[PDB]
């Protein structure tokens, strides 16, 4: 890995501000709200950062790191990502699919592909066998594939049925999630927690990024539009 | 904190008979009941004291017990609490929720405000850094605050627009549910989880009380009404 | 318990491939299905096995295996079977509750007991006390006979009033389900988690036939049936 318990510090406290201060927006905004509808997007969407910044906030204060021997040496693994995503990801894929009005057969398919993208994902960060944290990887990824798929050519399809203003925000949603989501295993296989290439220090700097746009990005794009009515 | 793993053993120990004779009340009870609404009020209502039967039977047991260092020592923290109200205080939101007829986006916001609650609450717990242990303290109690005001102003409203003998058990639990919901950071923040002030052995009967009372008092006041009707 | 972390090799191996495979048959079938109540079918019982291939996959990599000192030695449980049921259970039952068509009441006091079964399963194998192994069995099981008589004298009466191909297929499922399930109880018992009778290679053969019959071959006469339309 990428030995670092402080330098990525600064990025872990502003991921964690960052986030703070998106749900703080969201809330001080869905409060007039009176369309059950829209009422349910400023429901889920301002509960994806205010978990990211709980999170968040355990890796800075030092609670969501922890250490993991694999390779030759001791390397730190900072989980509660995956507590993080494990809720926040599946909260996200609910607004595309209440958005483009999803059938309760693929939504329960895409929670279920996603909730085993994340665990596998935080057995093959904990994994001591470093062959073997690679075989989660791709399981995972595979899964991230597939939850991508009925993303695109799926959710799509079900969007143009839909008013245009809805089928727009998807569009631009769908684009968002399917670019920002495919980079995690990317950062993630050559981070600290796979082929140790890029360092902590870096890793983290760039899932602050992913996260804040995967997140606050997406929820301003949703929830600045009427789309969400 | 405030030693103890065994002078509080009593009640634990009573809390687990209490808590099991609650269930077997509710079990015994609901057994005639053919409507589905009120089938669902005592689906919900005989669950939540059926966990926290096995929850308190793990800590009399000593399984949900556990030594986290702060301080200048090595503190008995009972964690089967987190465990218990994890999934207990989401099942109780939703009978409220159910008993006014509440918008599937403010249960939505209601069960992840509260999942935040326990979670936040359960890292405050196992905090090895004094400090910190209270940000913790503060981000979980502000959730409670959240919870607690849509319960308050938010459910009353939604309560007098129904038949009035719902409107008045809903009353009568809303008045309970804030009363002794409120309680817990306080017995938390002056016991063993925080500032040591209270010994573990008065903090585990006072959380007894709260607890019996919190699901099977309120269990009572509900099931034995028509408003579940 | 029985002493093994090698020789069940075999069995986790082959549990891995079937449930695997089990997965992928189910993927490259559902995928024509138009009908949205097969196409939850589909996802409820695909996403079954899928679950059951990542834990079967952990056990034998080695993760899913921890070491509990109880007796008289430090004793090979295997946990990711609980992390595994935990979801393929509650998911197992859903096939069934939507099948016949089940009260939102009974679907959550069934997944309710189910949580309760496997949790307090879990304890009891995690259990260091020897004696106390055996009381978290007895709360365990007598979850599952709630569990069993509302699918059995529950269930069954609710099939009875659905199309003819629909209560033949719940019949048959009904059977298998009752029968495979309360054969854990006893293997766990008698197994390598409570009186060490027979050898961990052996419970290992057990679960791994009780398992591929509870989901591939449930699933098998759920899907190649008419009954999901
Ligand atoms: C309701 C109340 C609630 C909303 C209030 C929340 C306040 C809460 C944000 C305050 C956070 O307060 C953060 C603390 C700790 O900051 P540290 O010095 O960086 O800690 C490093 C630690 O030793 C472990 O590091 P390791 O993980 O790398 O091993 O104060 C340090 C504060 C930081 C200097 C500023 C961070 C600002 C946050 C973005 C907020
Ligand atoms: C279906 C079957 C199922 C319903 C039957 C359930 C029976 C179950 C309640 C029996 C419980 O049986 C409890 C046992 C253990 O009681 P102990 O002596 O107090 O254990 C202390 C331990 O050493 C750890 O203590 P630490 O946590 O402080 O470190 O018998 C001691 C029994 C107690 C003396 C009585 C307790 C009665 C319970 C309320 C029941
Ligand atoms: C998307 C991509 C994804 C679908 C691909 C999945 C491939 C994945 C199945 C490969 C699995 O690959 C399995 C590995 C390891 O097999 P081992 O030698 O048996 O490991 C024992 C270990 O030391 C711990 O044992 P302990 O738990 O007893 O302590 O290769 C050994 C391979 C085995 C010899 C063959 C197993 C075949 C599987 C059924 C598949
Ligand atoms: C239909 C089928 C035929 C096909 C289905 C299965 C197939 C699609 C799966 C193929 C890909 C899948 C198996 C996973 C492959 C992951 C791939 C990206 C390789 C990742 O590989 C990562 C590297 C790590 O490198 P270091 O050891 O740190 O040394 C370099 C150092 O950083 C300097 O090792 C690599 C070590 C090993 C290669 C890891 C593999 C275990
Ligand atoms: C809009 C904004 C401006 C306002 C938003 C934020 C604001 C509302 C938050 C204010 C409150 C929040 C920060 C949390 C404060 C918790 C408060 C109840 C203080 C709790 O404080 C507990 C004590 C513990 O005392 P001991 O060390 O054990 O010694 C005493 C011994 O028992 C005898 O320490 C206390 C130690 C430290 C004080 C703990 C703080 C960390
Ligand atoms: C209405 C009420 C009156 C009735 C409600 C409660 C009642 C229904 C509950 C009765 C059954 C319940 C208490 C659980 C009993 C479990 C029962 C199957 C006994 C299991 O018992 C397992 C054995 C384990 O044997 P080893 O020590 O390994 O030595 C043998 C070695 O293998 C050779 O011990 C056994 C040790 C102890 C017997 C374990 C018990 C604790
Ligand atoms: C720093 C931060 C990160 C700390 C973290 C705390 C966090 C864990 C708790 C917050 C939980 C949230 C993440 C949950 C998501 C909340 C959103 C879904 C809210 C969306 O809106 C839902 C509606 C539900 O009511 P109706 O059915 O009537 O429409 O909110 C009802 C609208 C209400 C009626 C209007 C007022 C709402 C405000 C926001 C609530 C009042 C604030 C409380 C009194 C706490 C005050 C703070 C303390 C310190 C005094
Ligand atoms: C000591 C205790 C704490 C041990 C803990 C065990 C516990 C974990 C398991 C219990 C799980 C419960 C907490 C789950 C909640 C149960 C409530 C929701 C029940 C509410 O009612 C729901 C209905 C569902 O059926 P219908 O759709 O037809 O209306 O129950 C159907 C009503 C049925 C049809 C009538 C009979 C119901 C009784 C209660 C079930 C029979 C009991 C079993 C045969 C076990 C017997 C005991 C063994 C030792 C012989
Ligand atoms: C070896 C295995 C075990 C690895 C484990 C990976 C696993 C964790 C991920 C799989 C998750 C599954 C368990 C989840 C259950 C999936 C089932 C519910 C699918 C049932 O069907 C649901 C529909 C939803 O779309 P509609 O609303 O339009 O009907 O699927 C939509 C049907 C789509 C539109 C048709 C094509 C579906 C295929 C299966 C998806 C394409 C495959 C991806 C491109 C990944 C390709 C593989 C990589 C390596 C190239
Ligand atoms: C086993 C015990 C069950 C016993 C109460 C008998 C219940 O049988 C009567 C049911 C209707 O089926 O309602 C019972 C309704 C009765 C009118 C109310 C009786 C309540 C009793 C006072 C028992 C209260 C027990 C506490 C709720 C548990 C506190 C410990
Ligand atoms: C707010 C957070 C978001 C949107 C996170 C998304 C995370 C992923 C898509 C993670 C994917 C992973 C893999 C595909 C394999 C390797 C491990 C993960 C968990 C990093
Ligand atoms: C049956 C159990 C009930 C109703 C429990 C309710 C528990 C709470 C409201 C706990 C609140 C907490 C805080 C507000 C902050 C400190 C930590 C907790 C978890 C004790
Ligand atoms: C796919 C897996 C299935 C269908 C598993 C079912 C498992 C059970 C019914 C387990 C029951 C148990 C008890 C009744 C008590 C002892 C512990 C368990 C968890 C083995």
């Amino acid at each position: 890995a990428q030995i670092t318990g402080r330098p990525e510090w600064i990025w872990l406290a502003l991921g964690t501000a960052l986030m703070g201060l998106g749900t703080l927006y969201f809330l001080v905004k869905g409060m007039g709200v009176s369309d059950p509808d829209a009422k349910k997007f400023y429901a889920i969407t301002t509960l994806v950062p205010a978990i990211a910044f709980t999170m968040y906030l355990s890796m800075l204060l030092g609670y969501g790191l922890t250490m993991v021997p694999f390779g030759g040496e001791q390397n730190p693994i900072y989980w509660a990502r995956y507590a993080d995503w494990l809720f926040t990801t599946p909260l996200l894929l609910l607004d595309l699919a209440l958005l483009v009005d999803a059938d309760q057969g693929t939504i329960l398919a895409l929670v279920g592909a996603d909730g085993i993208m994340i665990g596998t994902g935080l057995v093959g960060a904990l994994t001591k066998v470093y062959s073997y944290r690679f075989v989660w990887w791709a399981i995972s990824t595979a899964a991230m594939l597939y939850i991508l798929y009925v993303l695109f050519f799926g959710f799509t399809s079900k969007a143009e049925s839909m008013r245009p203003e809805v089928a727009s925000t998807f569009k631009v949603l769908r684009n968002v999630t399917v670019v920002l989501w495919s980079a995690y295993p990317v950062v993630w296989l050559i981070g600290s927690e796979g082929a140790g290439i890029v360092p902590l220090n870096i890793e983290t700097l760039l899932f602050m990024v992913l996260d804040v746009s995967a997140k606050v990005g997406f929820g301003l794009i949703l929830l600045r539009s009427r789309a969400i009515f």
